[PDB]
C-alpha cells in the first residue's frame, strides 16, 4: 500500500543523523531543507519557523535542515535569523550527503508536511497554507 518517496502519499525517507516522524500523539512534522547560499530557501525558513511558533509542540514539530557545508555558516545564519534553535539542524556533508540525494534536493530546496504515520501529506507548503491545514 505505501512506498518510500518524496511525493504526497509516500513514506518520507527516514533521517538517521534524530527523533522519528512516526508518533502516537497525532503530531505532524514540517520537514524543511534550506541553505544560507540559497536566499529564497533561507527566507522561507524564517517564515515557516515563525508560523510554527503559533502552534503548540503537540500539534506540529519543525525540522529545518541546513545543507551548508560549514557548521559556522549554519550557526551564524540561525543566530542572525533569530530562529528557535530546537528546530534547526545541520547536515555537514551538504550536496555530498545521502539525505540530499534521498530528498531529490538537486531539483531544489523543498519542504514536506509529514503526518504521525511518516506519510507526506503536503509538499512546498506556504506559511498561510500550513496554518489552514493545521487548523482543519
Ligand atoms: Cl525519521
Amino acid at each position: 500500500k505505501l512506498t518510500e518517496g518524496v511525493n504526497p502519499g509516500d513514506l518520507a525517507p527516514r533521517i538517521e543523523f534524530k527523533a522519528s516522524f512516526h508518533n502516537q500523539l497525532g503530531r505532524y512534522t514540517l520537514l524543511n531543507f534550506w541553505a544560507a547560499y540559497d536566499a529564497e530557501s533561507r527566507a522561507r525558513n524564517v517564515q515557516l519557523a515563525n508560523e510554527v511558533n503559533k502552534f503548540g509542540p503537540d500539534k506540529i514539530a519543525m525540522c529545518s535542515i541546513s545543507m551548508d557545508e560549514k557548521e559556522s555558516i549554519f550557526t551564524e545564519t540561525v543566530k542572525i535569523d533569530k530562529l528557535d534553535l530546537s528546530t534547526q539542524f545541520h547536515e555537514g556533508l551538504g550536496k555530498e550527503s545521502e539525505l540530499y540525494k534521498k530528498y531529490d534536493l538537486r531539483k531544489g530546496f523543498k519542504n514536506f508536511l509529514i503526518n504521525d504515520e511518516g506519510v507526506i501529506i503536503a509538499a512546498n507548503v506556504t506559511p498561510e497554507k500550513l496554518t489552514e491545514i493545521l487548523k482543519a
